[PDB]
């Protein structure tokens, strides 16, 4: 039902603000985006840039993906991101996360027409 483009936006896009202020962002947004439903998703990044700016990475630096495919793209610019990483103590269904704000290049896998991000590969 959900398109891979729509899944990418649900898991990785939080355009709203350009920051992460609250130490509690990740506990709230991992819940909000259905990433704690059946299990605690251990690691997830949110991108705090406009959808147009993230969709434009698909015409920037072509690189290999971690899986060896060559439809990955590295943002020319650093972006506002939040890294959500499960704490050592976290136990479903009380999923717990540390929030880390950063500015880093993103690497996304692009596919389809329109040619848009379908996978978050890494930040660098
Ligand atoms: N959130
Ligand atoms: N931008
Ligand atoms: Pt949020
Ligand atoms: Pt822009």
């Amino acid at each position: 039902k959900e398109t891979a483009a729509a899944k990418f936006e649900r898991q990785h896009m939080d355009s709203s603000t350009s920051a992460a202020s609250s130490s509690n962002y990740c506990n709230q947004m991992m819940k909000s985006r259905n990433l704690t439903k059946d299990r605690c998703k251990p690691v997830n990044t949110f991108v705090h840039e406009s959808l147009a700016d993230v969709q434009a990475v698909c015409s920037q630096k072509n690189v290999a993906c971690k899986n060896g495919q060559t439809n990955c793209y590295q943002s020319y610019s650093t972006m506002s991101i939040t890294d959500c990483r499960e704490t050592g103590s976290s136990k479903y269904p009380n999923c717990a996360y540390k929030t880390t704000q950063a500015n880093k290049h993103i690497i996304v896998a692009c596919e389809g027409n329109p040619y848009v991000p379908v996978h978050f590969d890494a930040s660098v």
